[PDB]
């Protein structure tokens, strides 16, 4: 751990709970302010007592609901985030030969429509503001190859690279860099250590570990690219 | 005569790409069903080619299905060859783009690919049948596009569900593909202005805008068993845009 | 159409060779192996050539060659010309290292360029196919060697067709996955199984299945395709 | 990296430079290793005893050399290895020579896999755990007119280190790739203005990079930070497209 976010104001969705909650300890820990928002008020509040910082309910695929969380975001500490971390997610698994409409519909609405409405909206307030920003989407190694039982998770997480790519690219020239993380097997709440070169499954520090090089300005000319995180799988 | 046994499903064969996918693959011997949102289209590019057209709005779960149970009650088979060409586009700037914009494309684009995959899918290893499914992504689902967040979201989306999709196929001999046209000349973007696409020619080796005869040729041979082997990837037709 | 085929004495070369030629092409088979030339051609007027493609004035004097007996130059040229010496990265002599990069990546360079150079010059334009591999894009242990060369000849093949497309001549790889030819004899039978199991078509590649994307990438059906790479694997994950 | 030795080659100039200035700011001991000695000594002036070693990583005895001289001086293998030594000889395919193709293959790739391979072995021997930290291009994704030969070369590095990674995570060493976009060095001052004013107008941040914007990266490879990273690719462009 190092010190390079002591004016940062991060907003972390899915801060409830594994990855999101380590990124919040990171984040915190090199000296940002947390805005902790999760689907799960009491999971958010959670993630606050083991980090001023502010836990925030929203669920994220509504679009009503991401604007009035970077409103409240702002109401509470009047500024926009200076760095954004989507990592609300979710899988709902099945076989394309069954997947349900439900099954389908939910995922591409947490992570996908979700993401988006996340990045918009901290962009508009980044840029209705004047202020530089960094926006990191949580994706997949799933999203870059696909995975059996997961047509729904994959065509997801493959649409957040695409949406990032496509973001940073718009918002470059108003100082705000957009970048996806692609995690592998991370041990978390959501034979294969044979398969993964550095021997071991991943911990959720391991990915909190980028997110803050990737919020800071160490990575500064870092823009809509992806970051694999996976022990080489 | 590539595909004198067989039988193809074109959606989005109303226009543009699927047009001149239905058209190559009659070329070829096969019978076409040829699908749009606008049915007077699809009569009409049945006209140019017993083959059938087929009306649906493919973004909507049960006509999805209802057409892939059209189509086998109409030939008496399931189609062995699937081609999802139905797609739009709604640019617009992330700043400024509205839900419904957002909604709408990834409805169609994406949405509508998984459920049209989907039936043929089901379709196919219900009947104990081997099969070709061919889904129109675009080179913008690789490198994205400025204006094209909710598009380029997408078409990502589907080579991702393309690529899943061919790995748990596989074993029932059903093949899926993904084909990554560049710029190419047909009514979606015939409103794009030539100053813009003029600049575009210029980032082209080949130096010229596609033709979708370009884009129905390569479907084409993922159609046929020439393609035989080549499964669960994404064929560029760009002219080496870029 | 006039085609020359390097490697073409076995494997995917030959196939190609006899794909290419039963859609009415001529010939040029060259290979290292001048015995294994000729017979590709006796199996297919066709002429069979040998040259050491990794040495540039062999490549030079193919083309040569090539253009004295044809009075043309070729307009579909495909690099199938290739080996293995594997070896972990630890362990791995310059010599196994060197060989590797002169086959693989030198002589597809080498012959990519004399092929050019000779349809520029006479106005005629072209479809050059270079054989990579699937192990180019995603690497493979004890193959530090061939990944780096088959890496490197995509990123030849990109820039060659950005530079070539406006002299009407297109540039693409093909990344075969597991091909059953005497180059993979030596792969285990143990390992064979495991990898099939990874295939979702459920078997193994024959040549024949390379031929015919190479033969879609001749002709004109691939107009409007130039620098990229085709995946011809199964579904190989 | 208070503890670590780094041997960086090409750090005589450039980008390697950045990272020998950026790994002794961050506490490490630096074998800067370079062509020419003169450039080497000088970045070693520019700095935790560092010292300058002179090498050709293109020759297979010379990269082992570099190595035994740099155990030799410092009882311990480097547990960083840097390679930023590279060249462009540009000329279009139709007129490009043997000699422009063979030498940036040399230095570029092959070099890389020597300068790879000996610090791999040394680490190994010694049951030492490390990270290899190769500098390639974005151009080894997209290729580039004019760069056959280095649209190759880099390629072929990305090849190159995804393998190395596969097979020594098993022996507590990570590799991963570095893929710079248009940064501000002497390999690029030779590049005219208005091919430059164009360029930054095909960036999304809008300016071009710095070396120390790559060494940042290499830090963050070379740290702990990264130690569930390896195998992969990290773009620093700018969002170049
Ligand atoms: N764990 C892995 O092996 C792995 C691998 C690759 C990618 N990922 C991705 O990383 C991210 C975090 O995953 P995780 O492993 O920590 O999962 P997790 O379940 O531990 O955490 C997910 C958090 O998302 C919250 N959430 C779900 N829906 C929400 C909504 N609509 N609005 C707000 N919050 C919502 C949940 O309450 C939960 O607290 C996700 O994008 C996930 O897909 C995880
Ligand atoms: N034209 C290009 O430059 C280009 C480039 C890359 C990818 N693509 C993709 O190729 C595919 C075909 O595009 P095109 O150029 O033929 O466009 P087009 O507008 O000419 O053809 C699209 C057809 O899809 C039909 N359609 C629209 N919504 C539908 C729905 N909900 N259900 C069923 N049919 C529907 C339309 O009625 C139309 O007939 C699309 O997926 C497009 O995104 C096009
Ligand atoms: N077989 C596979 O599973 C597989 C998979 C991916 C890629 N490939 C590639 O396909 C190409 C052909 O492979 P194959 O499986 O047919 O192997 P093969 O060994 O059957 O054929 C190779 C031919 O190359 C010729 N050759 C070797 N060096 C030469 C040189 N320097 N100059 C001229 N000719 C030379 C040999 O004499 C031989 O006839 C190679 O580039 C190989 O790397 C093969
Ligand atoms: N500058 C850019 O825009 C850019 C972009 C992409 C990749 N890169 C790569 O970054 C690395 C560093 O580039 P740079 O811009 O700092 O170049 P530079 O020319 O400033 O420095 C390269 C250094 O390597 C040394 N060198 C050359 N050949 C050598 C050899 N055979 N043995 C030992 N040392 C040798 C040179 O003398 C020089 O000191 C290179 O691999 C380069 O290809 C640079």
């Amino acid at each position: 751990m190092q010190n390079r976010l002591r004016s940062a104001l991060a907003l972390v969705t899915g801060a409830g709970s594994g990855i999101g909650r380590a990124v919040s300890v990171r984040l915190a820990g090199e000296g940002a302010t947390v805005a902790a928002c999760d689907l799960d008020r009491a999971a958010a509040q959670e993630t606050v007592r083991l980090l001023n910082h502010a836990a925030f309910q929203a669920d994220v695929s509504e679009a009503r609901a991401a604007r009035c969380l970077l409103e409240q975001v702002q109401a509470c500490f009047s500024r926009p985030p200076s760095v954004v971390v989507s990592c609300a997610g979710i899988t709902q698994d099945e076989f394309l030969l069954h997947m349900s409409e439900d099954d389908w519909d939910k995922v591409i609405a947490v992570n996908l429509k979700g993401t988006f409405l996340v990045t918009q909206a901290a962009a508009q307030a980044l840029v209705s503001n004047g202020c530089r920003g960094s926006i990191i989407n949580i994706s997949s190694i799933v999203g870059k190859v696909g995975n059996v039982g997961q047509t729904n998770y994959a065509a997801s997480k493959a649409g957040v690279i695409g949406l990032t790519q496509t973001a940073a690219r718009e918002l470059g020239r108003h100082g705000i860099r957009c970048n996806s993380v692609l995690p592998g097997f991370i041990a978390t709440p959501m034979k294969i250590t044979e398969m993964i070169p550095m021997g071991h499954l991943g911990d959720p520090e391991d990915v909190a570990d980028v997110v803050a090089f990737l919020a800071s300005e160490d990575s500064g000319y870092i823009t809509g690219t992806s970051v694999e995180v996976t022990g080489g799988l």
